[PDB]
């Protein structure tokens, strides 16, 4: 008893937990996080009133999607384990937040949540909600005994069927999906078999590198402080120079040319290995982009310190840390090498790759002249002098195990 | 005077320097190593005898080059700077040693290179010579001021004229070029300045993604102690089970779908930036391969620990310090944890893109019936103890600063 | 019901436990780790006879402790959060894995601990028996409701006494203790308000720093491989040159001149921070002797990469991984390390201080003839070379920035 | 020809120097920077006139030196290669630039020091000014041919007797020192034999520990945003609570005490094993004071982040990079997590040890009733979950050896 904020998508899992709920005593606020899926917002909402729910939250979490969470994980130019993008992991955080800012606002005592014992949202979910509000309650029905022992998705089904929680007809595809603006992911069911490939029907956002265009689309990407501010088709002449309308539109743009795809196993929060495909265009285009434009505007130096800490960041918005003193003191020493991380990319965009075609900066740390057939401020006795002593350890080292 | 091992390609620069220290005194002793290059060697050796060559030394160094190299670092799992795959850097230890081994055994006071002054070469030859023969010579003749304020590219050309030294009329192009088994790199001239696009005839290695076939090609790659063993095409049949037939039918694939280019602007041992376009088509397969395989196959956290030592691997190897006992203990800490690295990973190779379909292995860390829609060996609650702990920190941690 | 080996040292809280577990139905195997306290262990073992165990097993594990955790250890040259020399956190896999043993060995199906809820004890020793033995059950007692709602000090007293569990009358000091052969904690009771100051009647294995000797002890250390194997009295000519018998020579130097006191705020792997106090008077002479020893006999860039990996053997074997692949692989990367770790280092021992005097060894990395007032095999004209190139990047930022 | 500033201290080989670039055309203008050492700055001013210098600007450094350098490397809690407290490496870089602001000022084109072509001096001091004036020119004389083959020390003696140079009476001590505020080093002669011990009177600003007073100082230090800002004398009521001011008074009191004494073998930037000892008084109060309170102040998380990055200052602080954009990135990281660091530490100061008595914070991370014999704000069953899913990765992998 009481009332209890569930972050409710439409599925059959956060469906059957509201009637669940319900039954057990609470009041249930249905909270639909619009995060850049393809939901039909109002008729979950209407299915979630029809299902019992005291109450409504449609929130649109979009822009401050990408530019709060999504701006910084670009900003570290880093991969969970040198290959996930962090489509999903980025956006619990911010799902999390709002939840525990509805239920505080609601004088809810409880939040909950439909994902699965063995997954990492839960811990995302959960972790953000208890060091956001250290006194809210959680209820993870995946967790309760009297709930998992009693759908052992099949028993979920028959369960919907007896409570009258209807299915939508479009049908099942044999494995589970986690949409949003970033990207999208599909994991469980036939996939679970690391030796099987994808079936070509399962890929919805990105092209068929075989289908994809002959021409390529050729873009000009402008950063400062680390994220990109404008996108200009240097063909065509589009240009998008706010946050969330350039990301749709590199989106727009990547999934049209078949970019962002990958096939991995990665390691679980709490220690399996999982096996998952990816669709991540936009992100895939700016990785790149951001990488060659860091890369130019950075010291050698600082960018060595900076990627291990990107390295700290991806991480610990993995595992589900992103509120806390240590994402915290990364996201600020982040942010802080990204001062002078300022310039424009030519990239191009074909076949289910990116290219990087071409860059320039007013904070460039290049040099032609320099590292030129001219001569020009060195001096070539001094490296002479360079690697004299750097081999002189090196002659001793060899010397004295002789 | 005295003799002079010179690592010769039969350009320009080494044609030069051959005749150089002959006018100094030096009796030459021409060395062409063969590392997976286009040359005609019996002709770059005829053209070095003409030249004065006291002695011609043809070595194919390919199969150690890709065994003692080129498979270590594929270990590594790394990059420098998160983008070069060290095609060049690889290569310099390799043909330094044996450098320095036909030295000694002719008895032979200096080595000379024909590297510039501004280079990562330069420094990665001599370092290596020096760790294995701490008393020999170097001449580095773009280092010393009686060559290199004569020769302030086109007054090379005169000196060449001068000396009857022979110019093949295949023309020149506005760039530089570094070729070897693992990749080709280009680098000055037109390409000095970063803004400016490749043009399309640059690219020699890789097919245009635009002319690359339709149809990909399907390849099982099966590793063991983290380096590839066999090569087998799935369609056609084609197979390889020796390291540098199946790493050349690879560069052939890759090549022929357009597969491995990059362009990237890189920093230099001495501190200079520098502008790069690359080839490397097998190397970049395998790379994405074998982190497949790796992931699938290593712990967790041996994985992060081991990832560390890879990249400190990619910065010495790239600044010239393979010879080393700080690389040797890392070569060796990697080659330690790849005990377990083996089993086959599914790839296809279309349109300038690598794609992993699949990966299986006998010593797979994965358990496909633990992270399943059926229980198993795993206790649900057991999870939310384990978040419960996690948020204490977090809890705590907001609680005291309130 | 079943047998269950129940790690024992005589105390309340193991007492009642065994008490406890056969009153719950468990046949009690008392299992008394000798590891260098100061138990009558014989009695100990009267103790649990007299309280219903069917078994009573005494394992002196002195050596093995010494030469398999306290050595690696010492080859680490690593202190947990630059303070703890990790006394008891080496101590728990030595006593988790021969408990693991007995148990296997009397088909025991359980095995069990005294450890507290808010401790690192408890995840040291099962995480270990869960490591080497997958399939044994843990019962933590302090962990049960059944138990610990029951027994909120007190009322354990009053436990003990209404079933006749002897209580010793030496009487009780308000602080817990860890004592085994490598330190002595204290923590609980009045040190928990880490503003108060050990009372002097605190420190029983060290000498207190203003009653200790006028005159010094000066030793001369012997390694091998990283790991000491003499240990020789310079004055006295007291000498032993097995691992166990110049450990505790050692201890016995330490404590009578009053080295090895700590007081410290350590954060604990459930995240609680505890405020303990140590004494580690051998360890702090080994640490202090060794790393004078691999810094004389180690590379310069082999040195950072090994102390990064020895920094995290500090923290995996205070969390409870020693059995895990990871601290295996940072084991064997730091014994690898440390083959050419030996030599003589001659130190004093005054006043709750250790001080180095001097050092020798034949695998000395030390050149004095070219660190000198004369010459030698030097050119100091090379040194103007390596300045002017590291401050070519350095020159570049700040035009740059200008 | 043209005026150079000579880093000047009026020992012979700077006043040889002085008359040498006088001889040599230049006219020199000598800089004293006053550090903390104990010269009679007047009279070396007036030794400098004599000499035939144009000009001598005294510069009082201290404060500077104190609050701007040592400051900054007390936030870092790291120490050189686990054992060098930076005394002299952190004086440089406050040298350095107050030399390059006075020859701005003066309109001289060179500046100029007496370092050996063998240390880290010659680097920290020309790095720096390359750094803040990348046209200044350097003239190193040691490093000159016309020069350091001229006075192969007894030959440096012979060139101030023939050009009237006076020596000091006070007589030689067969070692170097260098002296400011933070410590005292001494390294060449007779301590180059690394098996040779310190003899007694090499130690000059500590008391022999065994001559040391019998009762300790007992006294309170107070930091703020990492630093001390206050300290008091618990007994006898002294009280410091400027910058300057306190750091003396520790000085004063660890050296009553005997405290700060070193004995080490360190890598030097240009590769060479140098042996030095180290009096380091206030600077190893504060290392310990300061550890204390960071550790009670400071998340676990953030710790370790931090703790890399202090270790990664040390280096460039050692090697002469602070007046980089590495070095600038790392301080301001390092100063971001200090802002909680603050509290008071109570320590005993006694026979050449250090020891912490206490500490208290009113922004502590310590909670004393959670870590408590009563219950509190915890559920003991979350650590078993905890505890369990941690073993899962452990028993996986175990399992899957098999
Ligand atoms: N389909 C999904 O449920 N995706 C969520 C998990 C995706 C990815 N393994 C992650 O943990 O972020
Ligand atoms: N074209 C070339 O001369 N390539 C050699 C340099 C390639 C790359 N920047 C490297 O340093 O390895
Ligand atoms: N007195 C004790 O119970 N000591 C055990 C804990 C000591 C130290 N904090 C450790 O965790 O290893
Ligand atoms: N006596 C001296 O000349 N000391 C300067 C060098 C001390 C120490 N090895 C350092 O490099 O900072
Ligand atoms: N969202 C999925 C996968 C994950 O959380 O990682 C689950 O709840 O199981
Ligand atoms: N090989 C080229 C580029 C390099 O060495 O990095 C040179 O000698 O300049
Ligand atoms: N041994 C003590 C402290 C610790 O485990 O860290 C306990 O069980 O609580
Ligand atoms: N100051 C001494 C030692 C050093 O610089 O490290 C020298 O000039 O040689
Ligand atoms: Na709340
Ligand atoms: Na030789
Ligand atoms: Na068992
Ligand atoms: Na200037």
């Amino acid at each position: 008893k009481g009332s209890v904020v569930l972050a409710y998508s439409g599925g059959l899992d956060t469906s059957c937990i509201l009637v669940w709920l319900k039954e057990q005593g609470y009041d249930v606020i249905a909270y639909l996080a619009n995060i850049g899926q393809k939901e039909d917002f109002e008729e979950a909402r209407k299915k979630a009133l029809k299902l019992g729910a005291k109450k409504v939250f449609i929130e649109d979490v979009s822009r401050e999607f990408v530019e709060e969470f999504i701006w910084p994980a670009i900003q570290s130019s880093a991969l969970y384990e040198d290959r996930y993008l962090l489509g999903t992991s980025l956006a619990r955080p911010c799902i999390a937040r709002k939840q525990v800012e509805i239920a505080q606002r609601e004088g809810a005592k409880y939040v909950s949540h439909g994902a699965t014992g063995k997954g990492n949202d839960q811990v995302r979910f959960e972790l953000s909600c208890y060091s956001l509000a250290p006194q809210i309650k959680v209820i993870a029905p995946w967790r309760m005994p009297e709930f998992y022992n009693r759908f052992k998705r099949n028993d979920l089904m028959e369960y919907a069927k007896q409570h009258g929680i209807p299915i939508p007809v479009t049908p099942k595809n044999p494995w589970s999906m986690d949409e949003n603006l970033m990207h999208i992911s599909y994991e469980a069911g036939i996939l679970e078999n690391p030796k099987n490939q994808a079936p070509p029907g399962l890929y919805t956002k990105t092209q068929d590198p075989a289908k994809a265009p002959n021409t390529p689309d050729i873009l000009e990407i402008e950063f400062k402080k680390g994220v990109p501010v404008k996108v200009t088709n240097v063909k065509d002449g589009t240009t998008h120079q706010t946050s969330l309308e350039l990301f749709m539109y590199l989106n727009e743009v990547a999934g049209k040319h078949g970019v962002g795809r990958i096939d991995i196993v990665e390691n679980r929060f709490i220690g399996m290995k999982s096996r998952g495909i990816y669709e991540t265009p936009a992100g895939t285009i700016l990785y790149h982009a951001h990488l060659d434009i860091e890369a130019f505007t950075m010291d050698r130096e600082v960018r060595k310190i900076k990627q291990g800490l990107g390295l700290k960041f991806a991480e610990l918005v993995y595992t589900g840390f992103w509120h806390s003193p240590e994402c915290e003191f990364v996201r600020h020493c982040i942010a802080k090498s990204q001062e002078r991380v300022e310039g424009k990319v030519q990239v191009s965009v074909l076949k289910g790759q990116v290219y990087i075609l071409g860059r320039e900066s007013p904070l460039s740390l290049y040099n032609e002249e320099l590292v030129s057939n001219v001569q020009g401020d060195y001096e070539p006795t001094d490296a002479t002098g360079f690697i004299n002593i750097n081999s002189l350890r090196l002659k001793e080292y060899h010397r004295l195990q002789s």
